[PDB]
């Protein structure tokens, strides 16, 4: 019960249906569902909870934030999309690009996340450097995604196999490869990657080892890595909670 969602007109949530059907099949027809993902989750997890700035509220298509080196290619999904966000004038940026992110994870056979419209863009971005450093381990991911965000070490280890999707590029983060063999379809795979350890044409990140060594984390990947059933039902609640930090809050 800790949401209090607000009310939004029938217009709104005909404008919430009709642009997810269209991001269905962008998304699908130029199969950037991994670029999608990321924006969608670099745009919420900028929140910290201690001065409940940051968060998913529109704040990417602002200039300053795309330049933010985390967020490098970003610009890319923003122009892809304003195509489709052009024809639903009514709907916020921050709204729009969590429904991206709903509909990433759904058209790569992912769970079926819930989305509940309504957030308002707000006009300053977060500053710089509160998303997750890829050669930190354990304590910062802590640091980030509980301290900062609210989230919880399996929201931690579920919301990592978001890495089932697409690759890193060497001239937007600097590292290079893809975590998986199938990097268009949403499933278990990252998780049983990090087990098995290195392999040739795959990558893994000092972030997702550390959830190898770690004894809180590494009994999660173990479940998932077992049972994809499982990472979907704790991916889906971890995926909500993310895409509505700081929104309609109790
Ligand atoms: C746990 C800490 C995390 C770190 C350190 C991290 C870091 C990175 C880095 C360095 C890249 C490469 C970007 C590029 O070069 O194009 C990347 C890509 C990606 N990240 Fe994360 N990430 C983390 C968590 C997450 C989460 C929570 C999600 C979503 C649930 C996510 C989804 C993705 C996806 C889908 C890509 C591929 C983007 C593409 O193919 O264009 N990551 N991440
Ligand atoms: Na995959």
């Amino acid at each position: 019960m800790a949401k209090s969602y607000p009310t939004v007109s029938a217009e709104y949530s005909e404008a919430v249906e009709k642009a997810r059907q269209k991001l269905r099949a962008l998304i699908a027809e130029k199969s950037c569902a991994p670029l999608m993902l990321r924006l969608a989750w670099h745009s919420a997890g900028t929140f910290d909870v201690s001065s409940r700035t940051g968060g998913p509220f529109g704040t990417m298509k602002n200039p300053a934030e795309l330049a933010h080196g985390a967020n490098a290619g970003l610009d890319i999904a923003v122009r892809l999309l304003e195509p489709i966000k052009e024809e639903f004038p009514i709907l916020s940026y921050a709204d729009f690009y969590q429904l991206a992110g709903v509909v990433a994870v759904e058209v790569t056979g992912g769970p079926q996340i819930p989305f509940h419209p309504g957030r308002e863009d707000k006009p300053q971005p977060p500053p710089e450097g509160r998303l997750p450093d890829a050669t930190k381990g354990s304590d910062h991911l802590r640091q980030v995604f509980g301290k900062q965000m609210g989230l919880s070490d399996q929201d931690i280890v579920a919301l990592s196999g978001g890495h089932t999707l697409g690759r890193c590029h060497k001239e937007r983060s600097g590292f290079e490869g893809a975590w998986t063999s199938n990097p268009l379809v949403f499933d278990n795979s990252y998780f049983k990657e990090l087990l098995s350890g290195d392999k040739e044409g795959l990558l893994q990140l000092p972030s997702d080892k550390a959830l190898l060594s770690d004894p809180a984390f590494r009994p999660l990947v173990d479940k998932y890595a077992a049972d994809e059933k499982a990472f979907f039902e704790d991916y889906k609640e971890a995926h909500l909670k993310l895409s509505e930090l700081g929104f309609a809050d109790a």
